């Protein structure tokens, strides 16, 4: 069977993992007022590197259970057909409640009857994971609060949970949902409403969760909801990303590929939804490859297998100068993060098993510089600019002759055409400088070799 085996808790217990021990990434589709998505439709999740899909299942009715009111349960045939399309291709799936026009709101009573129907329904199968309710609060923790808008979602998150266990034992749940995640002060909101959960539900407020987490989303913006996700992780509690957006936010997903967290990321499967469709790369895959964000996929070969050299891993982030050596060009190999003309490094150094050249330099500071630089020949840097602007871009450089060189950003040309002066000798060095516009963000750094002649020792970043 392709079906997919239960998710479970990692060991660091940071968030579910799937069968094969990786997380859960995925992109979102609806059957709340539509039919559901296609086969060959859903199919396309797995060549964009996820292996899940959200699924907001059915709007609630606030009026519910009133005259004339729609009850849970109305989309049946349609949930039915994703969970049975996810089960083949060998697919997660997160089930929830949707809003609608009424995000930041939930009715209690048709969240009860709609877990009642759909808990039992769906208890056997081992890739469905149930996330109790989308937004039921505007915004965020606590929901506990006698004044939050509206009241009583803890009561309603334990009293699904324990409709859940009841019929679905062995069922993934996903918990709150918090719309606004953010701040040391975030954190310790939802810490009140999971100890108001875990002493109802256990009979202890500490609680060490076996199959349940929290579910956020990433209003907060990506440096508060990581501070937030930081420190629920350090109190114990595993968390998952259920729906956000920047198209795919770039940074709050590098931070949670960082953090060990899964997600689910807020672009539709065609044909529709109420954002912008996963498919069409400016709103997933050319962020993704512009970016130089990276995970192993499920399945086909796409993200490519990559990351940054040195700095632990992590992205050379400016202010200040920022200093990039030319030799720490990104992992990934010939076609990939840089690419060479010859698979041989013929200055033998530093990195021997690569394809770029690299020799000892004599310039000022010693170490390395990347030689025998051949025209279209290229190089990639992933870089992090916190602050969008004008930069000096410099690139120490020698070279015999003239030379021309073009540096793109995030695969977007910033320099045009740069003629390199001519130095009289291959270590004989100058810096070349050029501003530059940057935005913000996760981003690669190429140097495109227009012309070969020139060598490179480091590349530099400071704002004007
Ligand atoms: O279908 C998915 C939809 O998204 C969920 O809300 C997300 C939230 O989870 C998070 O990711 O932040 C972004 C939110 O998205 C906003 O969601 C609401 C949407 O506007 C509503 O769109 C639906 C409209 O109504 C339906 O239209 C079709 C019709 O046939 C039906 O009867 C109508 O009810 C409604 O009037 C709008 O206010 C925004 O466009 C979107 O950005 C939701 O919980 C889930 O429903
Ligand atoms: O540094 C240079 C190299 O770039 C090449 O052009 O000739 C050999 C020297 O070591
Ligand atoms: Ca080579
Ligand atoms: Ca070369
Ligand atoms: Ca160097």
């Amino acid at each position: 069977s392709p079906q997919r085996g239960r998710p479970r808790l990692n060991a660091a217990r940071t968030t579910f993992v799937g069968d094969n021990g990786q997380p859960l990434r995925g992109p979102y589709t609806s059957t709340e007022w539509t039919a559901a998505a296609p086969y060959d439709q859903i199919a396309r999740v797995k060549e964009l590197g996820f292996n899940a899909v959200h699924l907001y299942a059915e709007c609630f009715d606030p009026r519910y259970p009133a005259p004339g009111s729609k009850a849970p349960g109305y989309a049946v045939n349609e949930i039915d057909k994703i969970v049975e399309r996810t089960r083949e291709l060998g697919l997660y799936l997160v089930i929830t409640i949707g809003n609608g026009a009424n995000n930041g709101n939930h009715n209690a009573q048709w969240a009860r009857d709609f877990w009642k129907f759909y808990a039992p329904r769906y208890a056997k199968e081992t890739h469905v994971l149930y996330e109790i309710h989308n937004e039921p609060v505007a915004w965020g923790p606590p929901y506990s609060s006698s004044t939050a808008n509206p009241p009583g979602a803890v009561d309603m998150e334990i009293d699904v949970y324990r409709i859940i266990r009841t019929y679905a034992p062995e069922t993934p749940v996903l918990l709150f949902s918090y719309a606004v995640f953010g701040g040391k002060g975030g954190a310790a909101e939802a810490l009140k409403d999971i100890r108001a959960f875990n002493k109802a539900v256990f009979g202890n407020e500490n609680a060490v969760w076996t199959n349940e987490a929290v579910a956020f989303h990433g209003y907060a913006g990506w440096q508060e909801t990581t501070i937030a996700v930081e420190e629920l992780l350090k109190a114990g509690y595993p968390c998952f990303m259920t729906s956000y957006a920047g198209g795919l936010d770039v940074e709050l997903t590098y931070e949670l590929e960082r953090l060990g967290v899964s997600w689910l990321t807020f672009q539709y499967i065609p044909p529709t939804g109420v954002s912008d469709d996963v498919t069409k790369p400016e709103y997933f895959s050319a962020l993704v490859e512009n970016s130089g964000l990276s995970w192993t996929p499920d399945y086909g070969n796409w993200p490519a297998a990559r990351g940054v050299y040195g700095n632990g891993g992590l992205a050379r982030e400016t202010a200040g100068t920022t200093r990039i050596e030319a030799e720490d060009f990104d992992w990934g190999g010939n076609g990939v993060s840089y690419y060479d003309t010859d698979s041989v490094n013929v200055g033998g150094q530093y990195r021997p098993d690569e394809g770029v050249d690299i020799e000892k330099t004599s310039d000022t500071g010693g170490g390395y510089n990347v030689g025998w630089i051949s025209e279209g020949e290229w190089l990639e840097y992933t870089i992090r600019v916190r602050n969008p602007g004008y930069y000096n871009l410099s690139l120490r450089v020698a070279g015999i002759s003239g030379s021309r060189v073009q540096v793109s950003f995030g695969n977007q040309d910033k320099t045009g055409v740069w003629e390199l002066p001519a130095t009289g000798g291959f270590q004989t060095w100058t810096t070349a400088t050029r501003q530059v516009f940057l935005g913000a963000g996760l981003q690669k750094l190429r140097i495109n070799a227009l012309s070969g002649g020139f060598n490179l020792n480091w590349i530099e970043l400071s704002p004007i």
